[PDB]
């Protein structure tokens, strides 16, 4: 049974239907994952029964060679028995009442992640079920608006290159699926404040031009300066003071992945700046999701520290490493929200978000997302 038909875009129509995940006319479903890959009960059991062990099987080798994933996850598994040849495994939050934005969130980059990863074996058709909802206890509500709105910014945010035409909301309840249209019906000032008293400023200069007491680089394993746009325009602004200081503070350490070194500012008008080793995207790994948060946590975290009041961070991680923009924002935002609220800061009260004039996918970005969060 089928329910409504809607345009997205030239070629892209979004389908609610009732259905069976399992026997479905489309390249690759979504499956209702946990962290460990683990189809123990819901449809991902459903799933996992007609797949045979084939299924289960790939995910636990998965599960030993790329570990763990964590909520907000996605990965892509061999189909056994099923009418596809891959599934593609998105790991939802668990539903909390006192966290229900970092929920929305996690919710979300689920959604997002899963049409990535389809996009990259080029898949034109994808079945997506009401991720969450059944024993991860998120309300139906909020579920469904959460995983249209996803689709809808996967499509409006860049049209620029898009292998996907069809995409089914299933379930086989009459309920679920009516709230998937219902939710379908609906869907269809640079300065936030977070509850416990932080700001967020969007800023349109160049970070080199900053006035924060702490700003964020972004630099590679062997920290020279002069490679990436972002540490060249703080190389030439501040005097290569900045590079040999960089290097003698470095000197002891092994320089992994996460490294957080701090320096003074030398030319530049901040008093320190924090430089950092970013992950590659690496097509949006568990890895680089934690790796990137645990990035903005430090700075701020050092910053208080510090005593210090102010950090300016750039859109890290979104040239050479290749951070979808979008996603990053919405990272790099959630995180300083959860880490507001979680924190009785004494001296940390602003984050500005420094992007550079001509890097309109960024200035968009950010915008979007503080236009939803003030919204
Ligand atoms: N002057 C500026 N001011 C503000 N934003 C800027 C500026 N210049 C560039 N941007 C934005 O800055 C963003 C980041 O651009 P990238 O410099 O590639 O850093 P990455 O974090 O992607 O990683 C690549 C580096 O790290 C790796 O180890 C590589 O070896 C490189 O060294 C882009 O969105 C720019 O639009």
């Amino acid at each position: 049974k089928c329910f409504s038909r809607t345009v997205l875009a030239p070629g892209v129509v979004l389908i609610v239907q009732q259905g069976d995940l399992a026997r479905l006319p489309v390249d690759v479903v979504v499956n209702a994952s946990n962290e460990d890959l683990k189809h123990y009960g819901g449809l991902a059991a459903a799933l996992s029964k007609a797949a045979g062990p084939e299924l289960q099987a790939d995910c636990d080798q998965i599960v030993k060679r790329e570990g763990r994933l964590l909520p907000g996850n996605a990965t892509i598994s061999k189909a056994g028995k099923l009418p596809y040849h891959h599934v593609i495994h998105a790991v939802g939050p668990r539903w909390s009442g006192y966290e229900a934005p970092r929920c929305v969130y996690l919710l979300r980059r689920a959604v997002q992640l899963s049409l990535c990863l389809a996009e990259k074996y080029k898949y034109r058709s994808i079945a997506i079920p009401a991720i969450s909802s059944g024993v991860f206890g998120f309300p139906l509500g909020r579920c469904v608006e959460t995983i249209v709105s996803a689709i809808k910014e996967n499509f409006q945010f860049k049209k620029d290159g898009h292998c996907l035409k069809e995409i089914y909301l299933v379930d086989v309840s009459e309920k679920t699926v009516e709230a998937f249209a219902e939710a379908v019906k609906t869907v269809f000032k640079g300065s936030l404040v977070s509850p416990g008293g932080l700001q967020m400023l969007l800023v349109k200069e160049g970070v080199q031009n900053a006035k924060t007491d702490v700003v964020v680089n972004s630099v590679p394993l062997d920290l020279v300066l002069s490679r990436g746009p972002l540490s060249k325009s703080l190389l030439e602004k501040a005097g290569p003071e900045l590079q040999e200081e960089l290097d003698t503070v470095g000197q002891g350490v092994a320089v992994s992945m996460g490294t957080v070194l701090k320096t003074s500012s030398w030319n530049l008008d901040c008093r320190y700046v924090l430089h950092v080793v970013a992950p590659e995207w690496r097509n949006g790994s568990t890895s680089s999701l934690k790796i990137m948060e645990d990035i903005i946590r430090e700075c701020m975290e050092i910053t208080e520290s510090l005593s210090l009041k102010s950090i300016a961070f750039p859109a890290i991680g979104t040239g050479n490493l290749g951070f979808p923009k979008n996603i990053f924002a919405e990272l790099i935002i959630s995180e300083v929200f959860k880490f507001s609220s979680k924190n009785q800061l004494k001296t940390l009260q602003e984050v500005h978000f420094l992007l550079h004039p001509s890097d309109h996918e960024n200035i968009q970005a950010f915008s979007d997302e503080f236009a939803r969060r003030a919204n």
